[PDB]
């Protein structure tokens, strides 16, 4: 029993974190095989950030200008290339702690763990979700860039995110491990504002199933609804529209609890229209949307 | 910017997790040097749990009855002893991944990270706090016993907790690494109920300082109060009484934000007497008490 915002064990990813210094800028890099991945804004001075032309700035850089340090030993850079918004610094040594890995581009609504790092050293790990507006609500300070988001499938690390930016609103923007930003963000110090932060409805439902599994059932009502009726209410509350794909995805939780998805939607609908009335669900006074249906099944079964 | 419930990187502790099997019971063990630590209820059958006499049950056990497995290799048990509610299984091999470590007994209010494990394999990491009633609100299933709580000071792991029990109310009980339970709990399947779960006031204040540092200032009012006046209100709301020691501990956060501790207490007092009014502080609709003043300073500065 008990439901926590659980992050994946970070050891496999700690063994991949290095420090990348280019001139005065020091940020984090991911060392997998003989390549070090890091944000391309490592080559910028805070001034360059206003209107950077990365191909022009990159000409002035040689292999010896990138200082890669793993722990306390210096890595030799034998090649460098730009792939979208990440730099790939080919080193002469393959990372002996390189785990089995993949580079995946996740969809909004999906959750992942972030190992926050500074000077190539991990300082904390937390669970995140790619918001529907392609921002993340991380916890990052200056020097955190190059910190990565990942999922673990048994022994394989699926790297999905690398931190690049903090918007003026305190939310974060970053890329996949191919350098492509999630959303419309660019690595430039210009006016970038995030869109509406809608609630991930399927994740709220999965978390409501987790609450029923854990004993908190006060919110279960005597009502049902339809996908169209629920969506009318969901749109009014800036919730993501719910599809038959999401209903199907909730199938295992619906089967385990004996509560049909549309019944749980009707419970959600009353919670939206009436609030919690000072009550809490899983120690939370708001509707939590950072657990996917897969996360609830993993945490409620013990997927190692 | 951004404030997350951050857990310490778990790698150093993952390298210490092993599986301990005694008859039909399989749980987790901590392998540090040539010793494996685990809950003593590993020797019990679910029946024995009702009224166990561990010294009597232990006589029937030999070194060869404890099966210790690290990853996929079997460890040889050359000695076994009971220390309070933990078994120490001396193995013939020192753990090559033993980090620099200490066994500390934390006080209620203090926070720590938990690496939840099953069959000696870590499956998740999350941040906890030792509740003032000596329970923890973890996320543990059957087979999680022997999962440990720790803090990391640069490269040294201070192990503070080992999971042993789940009370009928869904809260968790466990010991320090010397086998002594936090609180009045015993490793017996009998009626054990937790006391009042009071809120850790100093942690709420530290989290209010974190909110001001992160931009959420709506709750800052034009009032002040006294330690006695605040405590009158705190006791009414099942908050822990606030001492000059806690005020002193909040000193660095008070200095960084320019908000005196008693002013922040008056802000807390209005939040208690009036609720959030549908507002949120750091994305939370309730007053969070699982960040110590030290955690806020660590997260807001980047202590690796
Ligand atoms: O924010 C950081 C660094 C950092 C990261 N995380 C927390 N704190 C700091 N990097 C950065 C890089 C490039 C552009 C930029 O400005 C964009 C323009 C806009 O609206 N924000 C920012
Ligand atoms: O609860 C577990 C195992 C487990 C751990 N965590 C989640 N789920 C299961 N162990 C256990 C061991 C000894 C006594 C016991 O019962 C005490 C009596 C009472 O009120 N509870 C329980």
């Amino acid at each position: 029993s008990g439901f926590r915002k659980m992050a994946f064990p970070s050891g496999k990813v700690e063994g991949c974190m290095v420090q990348v210094t280019c001139g005065t800028t020091t940020l984090n890099g991911l060392w997998l095989d003989d390549v070090v991945y890091c944000p391309r804004h490592v080559i910028c001075t805070s001034e360059d950030m206003l209107n950077p032309n990365y191909e022009d700035l990159l000409i002035r850089k040689s292999n010896h200008n990138f200082l890669v340090q793993a722990g306390n030993v210096q890595l030799r850079v034998i090649g460098h290339s730009m792939q979208n918004c990440v730099l790939k610094l080919k080193v002469d040594t393959a990372n002996p702690k390189t785990p089995k890995y993949k580079f995946v581009r996740i969809q909004p609504g999906q959750t992942f763990s972030v190992l926050a790092c500074y000077n190539g050293s991990p300082s904390g790990v937390y669970q995140c979700a790619m918001r529907p507006n392609f921002t993340i609500k991380g916890s990052f300070l200056n020097g955190s860039c190059g910190s990565v988001g990942f999922n673990i499938d048994y022994d394989c690390v699926s790297f999905c995110y690398m931190h690049h930016m903090e918007l003026p609103t305190g939310v974060h923007a970053g890329t996949d491990l191919e350098g492509n930003f999630y959303g419309p963000f660019v690595d430039r110090q210009t006016a970038q504002a995030a869109g509406t932060d809608t609630t991930i409805t399927v994740n709220v439902l999965a978390w409501l199933y987790a609450a029923v599994i854990n004993g908190d059932r006060w919110f279960l009502n005597r009502f049902t609804t339809t996908l169209n009726d629920f969506n009318l209410v969901a749109m009014k509350y800036n919730y993501e529209p719910l599809t038959q794909d999401h209903v199907d995805i909730l199938g295992p939780l619906s089967a385990q609890t004996g509560i049909a998805v549309l019944d749980m939607c009707a419970s959600l609908k009353e919670l939206l229209q009436n609030g919690m009335n000072g009550r809490t669900i899983l120690g939370s006074a708001l509707l939590e949307d950072e657990f996917t249906p897969f996360d609830v099944v993993r945490q409620c079964s013990g997927v190692t």
